[PDB]
RNA sequence: CCGUGAGGGAAAGCUGAAAAGAACCCCGGAAGGGGGGUGAAAAGAGCCUGAAACCGGGCGGCUACAGUGGGGCAGGCCCGAAAGGAUGCCCCCUCCCGAAGGAAACCCCGGUGACGGGGGAGUACGAGGGAGGGGGUCCAGGGUCUGCCCUUACGUCUAGAAA
RNA sequence: GCAACCCGCGAGGGGCGGGGUCUUAAAGGGCCCGUAGUCACGGCCGUGAGACCAGAAACCGGGCGAUCUAGCCCUGGGCAGGGUGAAGCGGGGCGAAAGCCCCGUGGAGGCCCGAAGGGGUUCUGAUGUGCAAAUCGUUCCCAUGACCUGGGGCUAGGGGCAAAAGACCAAUCAAGCCCGGUGAUAGCUGGUUCCCCCCGAAGCGGGUCUCAGCCCGGCCUCCCCGGAGGCGGCCGGCGGGGUAGAGUACUGAUCGGGGCCCCGGUCAAACUCCGAACCUGCCAGCGCCGUAGAAGGGGGGAGGCGGGGGCGGUGGGGUAAGCCUCCGCUCCGAGACGGGAACAACCGAGACCGGGGUUAAGGCCCCCAAGUGCGGGCUUAGUGUCAAUCUAAAAGGGCGUCCCCCGCCCAAGACAGCCGAGGCGGGGGGCCCCGAAGAUGUACAGGGACUAAGCCCGCCGCCGAGACCCCGGCCCGCGGGCCGUUGGCCCGCGUGGGGUAGGGGGGCGCGGCCGUGGGGCAGAAGCCGGGCCGUGAGGUCCGGUGGACCCGCGGCCGACGAAGAUCCCGGCGGUAGUAGCAGCGAAGAGGGGUGAGAAGCCCCUCCGCCGGAAAGGACCAGGGUUUCCUGGCAACUUCAAUAGGCCAGGAGUUAG
RNA sequence: CGCAGGUCGCAGUGGCAAGGGGGACCUGACUGUUUAACAAAAACAUAGGUCCCCGCGAGCCCGUAAGGGUGUGUACGGGGGC
RNA sequence: CUUAAGGUAGCCAAAUGCCUUGCCGGGUAAGUUCCGGCGUGCAUGAAUGGAUCAACGAGGUCCCCACUGUCCCGGCCCGGGGCCCGGCGAACCCACCUCCAGGUGCACAGUCCUGGGACCCCCGACGGGGCGAGAAGUCCCUAUGGAGCUUCACAGCAGCCUG
RNA sequence: GGGCAUGACAGAAAAGUUACCCUAGGAAUAACCGGCUCGUCGCGGGUGAGAGUCCCCAUCGACCCCGCGGUUUGGUACCCAGACGUCGUCUCUUCCCAUCCUGGCGGUGCAGCAGCCGCCAAGGGUGGGGCUGCCCGCCCAUUAAAGGGGAACGUGAGAUGGGUUCAGACCGUCGCGAGACAGGUCGGUCUCUACCUGUCGGGGGCGCUGGCCGCCUGAGGGGAAGGUGCCCUCAGUACGAGAGGAACGGGGCGCCGCGGCCUCUAGUGUACCGGUUGUCCGGCAGGGCACUGCCGGGCAGCCACGCCGUGGGGGAUAACCGCUGAAAGCAUCUAAGCGGGAAGCCCUCCCCGAGACGAGGCGGCCGUUGCCCUGGGGGCAACCCCGGGGCACGAGGGCUCCCGUAGAAGACGGGGUUGAUGGGGGGGCGGUGUAACCCCCGAGGGUUUCCCGAGGGGAGAGCCGGCCCCUCCCAAUCGCCCGAGCGUGC
């Protein structure tokens, strides 16, 4: 094998490393999670840039308990997300698969949603939900389609993103459905779904790097001593033994970048509903300015300074739960 | 033409009988193109004939879920004027003869049995060889493709070649 | 003589005898003798000649070269700047003096640093189908001298020249180049051109400066003579042998007992009293072959003289080997085809063509034709999945399980601790388990998978080759017959039909010649596609194109047949509208004009580069009209062009 | 060529131009020459040392020969080795 | 004894020491190299020159300081290639042309066997494979093949000496 | 007729050397790899003399014997001489297990701490230096440990070139000599524009049973996405004569790897600002060049030396440990049955994903039509069938346009006048460092003190922004296209 031990270049934990087919996260898993009352499971924000916040450690055990700490900090601009459709999804017998079974629609959908979707003039919502009621017997699941609003964000584009987020909190799929159904046509918050403090998943598409040599994409090592190699130095030696060929695990250039990525436990430090108090005075580099409600994330946050972000509960949180009280945020970095 | 030099040293034939060598008109910057002429024939000065490799277009067949070339059989589409048959070919029916080979039901004897034996029966049938009846139009042959079966480029040394 | 066959003569053939001659004292022996040659045409082979074609490195002869380079000679040119400070020479200080020290002046040197110039170290940089068949960048060495450099001169090939590396002597040097000897030779390597038919090998023995060759025999082929016997098989009669085994008696080893002998025991390729199977000699018979020709002999031509696989000799050697070296049958080489999962030689089996049928090996759950066939038993490990190549397995352990046998106890007072029926111990057999560990990808040995579709003992049917049987067609060998015949046709018989090298027989095609008969402007040759004939080489015809020659038949003659030689010449592809048109320290822009057409030509303005120079001035050799003017863009310039060192026309060089 | 004063910067030989230095061993004294096109060296040469053949009609060498070089020279010399 | 004599002055594990990373010191945290010693030194030694380093060195080697992207370890930037467009427009190589696994076979298969996969086409990049290309392998052997050099090979010829 | 001789004995008369080398060939024949073989080498097992205070087997294992691997060396000579680039190292991937640590278990001559021995187990780790060209080996400081092997002795159309192994040269030894030594030593050209395949990324199209839009599912594929230490408590406790000295459980944090991010810090930053040298533009100012001239600072962006995330669990199991339990009146973990049991396998988790041809589910949008020209056929009376072409209807899609959450080309994303998409203008924030003008001071000199003069001070900053906001002032226009519709059979 090798002369030396040590471990392989990168990861193939994220083979292919293609460009992600769609822009906005395609979450695969959602939590059960149950908080004694029917609640959308996720969000979906845009990364508007990154500040330090000074926050008072409220760790017991922690060696900084008490202390103020410098964390950097993500401020996702969150304008509520206006649900325009309910679908139910049973199992299906034959092999086990989630097959949706029908979806009802809001009977006028927003201008903005004509962008985006083929819809008729106006929908038969009435007569949409009593087709739906005959599958309550077999629904296995209830989901709510929802859109963005992306006027009321800092971007101010007018194509909106849909997605479907699941209807959780409770084990009855019956109030999970009546839920869904009073949702119609309405708006959620980012205080009706999340509270401050918690921990949440994010899932999005990384910044894209285009196309990056090896060196980069796989972090393997110029060759030592590089002013003696002829034919470049930003370049692994061999590719590969004589037998098998070439592997599809040999580090290869390619695309960098554009690829989804979920990152797990980071703490929810605040949720605003004014962007003024956290928008610096210059705005957010790249952004532009926060109005509406925000959410102040701990840590960072995958993609670029505009990219649509998923929150959801998480699904490997830690054996310990944070503290139940809200994190005190003595000061941003934003603010004077 | 090559080498300082002694020395060395190619490629390259063909209008038409006669220039009758293409008048004249339109276009083009021009090479030139279209129309129109000469000539038995463009044989057009890049000049007898004008092959293949090669490239372009038309036509026929295939063409994005199926691994390639060659052969045999069956088929799909296309050609099938002449030089081949059309007194053909194919279908059906009937009749006759028929090599080697050769059943079945059913009845009888035996075996646990798979099966054997007597009769049925050298029977029905059987390569092929003759005769006739009706029905149809092409048949042979060719291009391409598909299905099934078969199939390890060539020349060479070698004990041994797809190597 | 029914014939069978017997008898007589008996050319040719065979033998004896006789004769000529040599040797010898002679005998004996050697050669020769009772008839066929010669000339020619065609063919095959041998030797020489270039000798089927191509191929050396070399060696010799006569000539050419010192524009390169090596050395030296004659006559010119060149080397910024700085530093150090030799001999020599002055002053100052100090001594009683002999005498020391300090400073200056001076300008030596195969001296030092460093430009030009010369050289060529590092990056083992770039390049490496390059800018270049030796370059470029960087870093370096010398740079007043054994220094660098121009012109002229001398030294020439077995010779020169060499501060010496066998360096250099014109991109050529452990002996130049040019032409010639010369088609040098080559046991070696490559190539060696049409068809059908018959037969059909070898890698063995001996000799060889022989081991990659060759000759003599064995093996093949063709022709002839000869004339009736022959032998890969078998029985029998009469013989030979000394292996396997056996023995331990001769020659040797070797373990015990008993008294140098006796007894038991272990061995022998180089031991043998005995001794097979088996092989082999003669005779008789059988079997088969043979007068359509045995034995035997003569002549022509070879190939080949590298073998290999399976099985057997415990062959002999070796740890073993897909190892080395012998002996025998068979098969591959030179043999199709079925099975083996592929596979030259393992099993079956030997193939002219087409069809029908039946079988061989082997198989019959699917892949895949034929059986989820039949009876009994074993295995629980997916062990295993019907010989070998071919992918496996040992000593040892296991009542794991199925079974066979033997010894003992139990006489119901036997094994376990009164109970009531079997118990204990030993040996062996079958299958399986542990022993059992590898490298790209699954219980691998075909895959699916199977609890039988595994294994053992038996059994029944079926499938399955080109083999065997039948039919049709074709061809061959041999014999017979007919025809005026360098040849053609017919018939009969064949347990006739594979075939490389090689031998033998026939035919097709190409160019011409001697004859003979014809076609062609109402369309020859050639070219493109197509039909028909022929096993085939090939022939012939149709339609189109083309524009003057061509063909059938008999005979003869050749500069006579290509798929290949890192073949020769030419044309043309994919690669590919790809590489390159970067690197070496400059570069363009605006407006106008001309013009078909302008980023690029002409003019102005702006911007830049050199400036002891890849760049301004002069000029040698060499080049030779490239100079100037006018016009132009078919070709040339790594793109364009109206530009040009290009093309066309004209002109131009004045000396005491 | 020098002296005094003032003054700015991170940086005053400000760009350009422009030695890293020291100790020890082996080896060849040094400068010089060398395999044009893979070897620049410790290889060659060198001054110095030493030996030999030679008094000239010599020694050594070239030429077939005629003749030639060393030699327009002479042992403080010519030639030949290490 | 001895081929005559038997290595003197010196110098050494040396560019000369096999054993051998010799043994002892120094240097480093760690030293097969190096330096200073030791020497019956395979196989050191005197113009075959010994010892010997002042000066000189594009010589070979070890250490110290300074220095630093040599490296921990990689990042950002600049010019030219690069990529895209317009114009010009080749070459190498080429029997045909090839997805993967485990086998088999002239013993290392694209073409054979048994499997596993693949919708086809196009662009960029690389260099694992195609025993990739270039060059009739210089390494080894054979040939009754060469060339040059050597001499105590077999012969010969000049030259010199002598009668 | 006898002898004189060829012994290489079926009869030439015959020494070396070439690394300066040349030719013709040869896998008929070596060197490397490959093939066959395994003596050798590495590994496993049977046996038990003997040692182990006693005690064969905790730990060894004499004398012998049976094996396995292909990891050293050798044998052979099957392939390859018109050529498979020869050691080591770097770089990078993968595979094996005969396991060095990490997980599980057992024995012990296991009191504890430690150590030794065996079994399962290959998911992860196995590092940094000194010495030698090395491989190997020894050593240093750490560490959980610092395992070993295969892949054409993996990988030179990827590098390097220290070694070996050309031509030069020196030493020692050998040779009369030229020369030779697998003895030492110094020097000594690493060619190729990638045709096919593979791999990694990026595009066009057709198909999915009429076309399309949006949202989903999940067959299957990839994963190490995680691995591993330390400290405190336990506890100076258990254990122990003492010395010494644990563990389960609880709390805290690292290191290695992986995936993101740019708030901080660091780097860069030929956008930008300032200082300054030499020269040219007549001087000031401003500027060219010195290949950013050099120096200092530095936004955005990128980036690591910075920051963030990076888990437990379930199931069947291995080695085995047990329950019940007969065969076999007892006993027995096993035969039937049942319980427990690993960093290993599957799932959970992350990424790709309907070309998943059984080409999927849901909701919605659309089409499911007409007209014109021309050809042929049927019956001609309308008419009808079929071939070709054009036009309209039509959901949806693209090009052109302004851009950037994107980017080699393609693609992707946003905007496109019911518009803040790029520029302009205004404002915010920020970089540099305080322009011009004006006034004061200025070492000293002179036209004496209204002049020169490097320079300091005050007010003023000045310049600039590949960032944010506001504002239709300019330009996102004009235009060019694709597009289902119909029959058939089961
Ligand atoms: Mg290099
Ligand atoms: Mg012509
Ligand atoms: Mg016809
Ligand atoms: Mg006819
Ligand atoms: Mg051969
Ligand atoms: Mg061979
Ligand atoms: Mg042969
Ligand atoms: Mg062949
Ligand atoms: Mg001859
Ligand atoms: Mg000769
Ligand atoms: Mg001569
Ligand atoms: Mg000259
Ligand atoms: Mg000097
Ligand atoms: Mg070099
Ligand atoms: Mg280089
Ligand atoms: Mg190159
Ligand atoms: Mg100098
Ligand atoms: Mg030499
Ligand atoms: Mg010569
Ligand atoms: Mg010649
Ligand atoms: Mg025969
Ligand atoms: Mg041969
Ligand atoms: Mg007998
Ligand atoms: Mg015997
Ligand atoms: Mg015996
Ligand atoms: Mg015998
Ligand atoms: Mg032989
Ligand atoms: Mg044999
Ligand atoms: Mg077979
Ligand atoms: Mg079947
Ligand atoms: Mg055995
Ligand atoms: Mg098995
Ligand atoms: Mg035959
Ligand atoms: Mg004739
Ligand atoms: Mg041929
Ligand atoms: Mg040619
Ligand atoms: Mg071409
Ligand atoms: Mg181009
Ligand atoms: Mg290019
Ligand atoms: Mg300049
Ligand atoms: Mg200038
Ligand atoms: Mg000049
Ligand atoms: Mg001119
Ligand atoms: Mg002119
Ligand atoms: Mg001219
Ligand atoms: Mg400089
Ligand atoms: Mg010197
Ligand atoms: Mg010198
Ligand atoms: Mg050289
Ligand atoms: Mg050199
Ligand atoms: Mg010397
Ligand atoms: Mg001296
Ligand atoms: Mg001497
Ligand atoms: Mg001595
Ligand atoms: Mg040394
Ligand atoms: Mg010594
Ligand atoms: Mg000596
Ligand atoms: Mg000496
Ligand atoms: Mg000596
Ligand atoms: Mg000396
Ligand atoms: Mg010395
Ligand atoms: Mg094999
Ligand atoms: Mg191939
Ligand atoms: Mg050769
Ligand atoms: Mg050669
Ligand atoms: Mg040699
Ligand atoms: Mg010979
Ligand atoms: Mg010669
Ligand atoms: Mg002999
Ligand atoms: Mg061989
Ligand atoms: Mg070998
Ligand atoms: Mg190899
Ligand atoms: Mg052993
Ligand atoms: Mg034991
Ligand atoms: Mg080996
Ligand atoms: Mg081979
Ligand atoms: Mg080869
Ligand atoms: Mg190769
Ligand atoms: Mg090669
Ligand atoms: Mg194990
Ligand atoms: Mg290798
Ligand atoms: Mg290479
Ligand atoms: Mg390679
Ligand atoms: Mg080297
Ligand atoms: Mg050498
Ligand atoms: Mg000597
Ligand atoms: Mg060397
Ligand atoms: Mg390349
Ligand atoms: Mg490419
Ligand atoms: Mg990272
Ligand atoms: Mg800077
Ligand atoms: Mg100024
Ligand atoms: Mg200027
Ligand atoms: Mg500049």
């Amino acid at each position: 094998g090798l002369k030396i031990n040590r471990p392989r270049r990168g990861s193939m934990g994220v083979y292919p490393r293609k460009r992600a087919a769609d822009i906005v996260p395609r979450v695969r898993t959602w939590p059960e999670v149950n908080l004694g009352k029917p609640t959308l499971l996720g969000f979906a924000a845009y990364k508007a840039g990154m500040l330090h916040a000074v926050v008072v450690d409220d760790r017991p055990t922690s060696p900084l308990y008490g202390k103020e700490v410098v964390k950097a900090v993500t401020v996702l601009d969150a304008p509520p997300l206006y649900v325009a459709a309910v679908r139910l999804y049973t199992l299906d017998p034959t092999n086990g698969y989630k097959v949706a079974v029908g979806e009802a629609w809001v009977s006028e959908p927003p201008a903005d949603l004509r962008r985006v979707l083929t819809l008729p003039e106006k929908f038969d919502t009435e007569k949409q939900l009593k087709a739906l009621e005959e599958y309550r017997d077999v629904a296995v699941d209830v989901r709510v389609l929802v859109a963005t609003q992306p006027r009321l964000s800092g971007i101010g584009k007018k194509t909106p993103e849909v997605l479907e987020i699941p209807v959780g909190g409770v084990p009855s799929i019956d109030e999970r459905i009546n839920f869904a159904i009073s949702l119609l046509g309405k708006t959620v918050s980012p205080k009706d779904v999340f509270t401050p403090g918690q921990l949440v998943d994010v899932i999005a598409v990384t910044k894209g790097k285009g196309y990056q040599g090896v060196v980069k994409r796989f972090g393997v090592t110029i060759l030592p001593r590089w002013h003696k190699h002829r034919k470049g130095h930003r370049r692994t030696g061999t590719i590969g033994p004589q037998a098998p060929a070439l592997m599809f695990t040999q580090p290869r250039p390619g695309q960098m970048g554009f690829h989804q990525r979920t990152e797990y436990n980071k703490r929810i430090l605040k949720i605003g509903d004014n962007g003024a108090e956290i928008t610096p005075k210059s705005g957010f580099p790249h952004y532009g300015v926060i109005k509406g409600p925000y959410i102040l994330l701990q840590g960072s946050v995958p993609g670029a300074r505009k990219r649509l972000v998923v929150l959801r509960y998480p699904v490997r949180p830690p054996k310990k739960a944070p503290p139940a009280a809200e994190p005190q945020v003595v000061w941003v970095s934003s603010q004077s």
